[PDB]
């Protein structure tokens, strides 16, 4: 099945790297141990934001254009990037938004963060009819000395 994986800010913003200012080390944690050996679609955007593969994860990236590094693999629909992943029991899609909407409608989990900020931002996680989805996990922590925002993990299934 598909997955999604986010962290929302105030409004369901979300963004890249250098944009997102929170230091979550527990949610960055909570990402890792969630997509751990498993394979994860992202965007091209995502991709050059993140600067690296994920290790120990088969890294896919959408582009409409031929790959420009040989350390990923490459693929040019959401037809195709499924296809990459193989008989794995979860894909994770890790943004960013232009790939949230597309994989939204074939997804089955969300793990988001919610990440109690205002930030700068026009980009935000998809719209989803709650009708069709149920929160079964929640976990909120508040910010300390090494995490700078409280934050709810949720988990969320569609019916
Ligand atoms: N300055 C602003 O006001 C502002 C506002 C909004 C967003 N942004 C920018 O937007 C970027 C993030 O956008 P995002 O989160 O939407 O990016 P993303 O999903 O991580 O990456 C989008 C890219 O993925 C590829 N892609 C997605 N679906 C595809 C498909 N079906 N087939 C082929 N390729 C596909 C495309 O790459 P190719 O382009 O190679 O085809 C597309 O440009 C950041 O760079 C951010 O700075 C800026
Ligand atoms: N829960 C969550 N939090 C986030 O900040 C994001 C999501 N999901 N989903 C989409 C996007 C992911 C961006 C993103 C993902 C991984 C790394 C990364 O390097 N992760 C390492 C752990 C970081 C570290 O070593 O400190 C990893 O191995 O997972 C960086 C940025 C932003």
């Amino acid at each position: 099945m598909i997955s999604l994986i986010a962290a929302l800010a105030v409004d369901r913003v979300i963004g890249m790297e250098n944009a997102m200012p929170w230091n979550l080390p527990a949610d960055l944690a909570w990402f890792k141990r969630n997509t751990l050996n498993k394979p994860v679609i992202m965007g091209r955007h995502t991709w050059e934001s993140i600067g690296r593969p994920l290790p120990g994860r088969k890294n896919i990236i959408l582009s409409s254009q031929p790959g420009t590094d040989d350390r990923v693999t490459w693929v040019k629909s959401v037809d195709e990037a499924i296809a990459a992943c193989g008989d794995v029991p979860e894909i994770m899609v890790i943004g960013g938004g232009r790939v949230y909407e597309q994989f939204l409608p074939k997804a089955q989990k969300l793990y988001l963060t919610h990440i109690d900020a205002e930030v700068e931002g026009d980009t935000h996680f998809p719209d989803y009819e709650p009708d069709d989805w149920e929160s079964v996990f929640s976990e909120f922590h508040d910010a300390d000395a090494q995490n700078s925002h409280s934050y709810c993990f949720e988990i969320l299934e569609r019916r």
